[PDB]
């Protein structure tokens, strides 16, 4: 599987503005519009982000393009990070997916704070990293989402993505 498909699973797809997990106006694949409590503020970012009056409504092609641009960010962020690059560079096709997944959801900084996990990942210390990642607030946060991630770092296959 594709990163696009894993993110639809974990993030979901949505052609019209909606509050996320925390209640933030979102759209497409895990797209944050604003923290602010103004649907009106959401639509205006939508539009700017689109370069058209969508009145919250986007079109797949729109969605698609968004995300890709979103994935792009994360990946570079990874590419610029001293803590992540080597870890990333080290992983197999699949575990690298989880990684960007992680950074797609929490940010570069938020993710690099995981010294220990990251190190094990590097050493290929699979059940150990997992043990550690399961102590995080982030695992408490989204346990359903954190569960698949860990599992897969555990496995090295997409098994859990079904």
């Amino acid at each position: 599987m594709n990163i696009f498909e894993m993110l639809r699973i974990d993030e979901g797809l949505r052609l019209k503005i909606y509050k996320d997990t925390e209640g933030y106006y979102t759209i497409g694949i895990g797209h944050l519009l604003t923290k602010s409590p103004s649907l009106n503020a959401a639509k205006s970012e939508l539009d700017k982000a689109i370069g058209r009056n969508t009145n919250g409504v986007i079109t797949k092609d729109e969605a698609e393009k968004l995300f890709n641009q979103d994935v792009d960010a994360a990946v570079r962020g990874i590419l610029r990070n001293a803590k992540l690059k080597p870890v990333y560079d080290s992983l197999d096709a699949v575990r690298r997916a989880m990684l960007i997944n992680m950074v797609f959801q929490m940010g570069e900084t938020g993710v690099a704070g995981f010294t220990n996990s990251l190190r094990m990942l590097q050493q290929k210390r699979w059940d150990e990293a997992a043990v550690n990642l399961a102590k995080s607030r982030w695992y408490n946060q989204t346990p359903n989402r954190a569960k698949r991630v860990i599992t897969t770092f555990r496995t090295g296959t997409w098994d859990a993505y079904k």
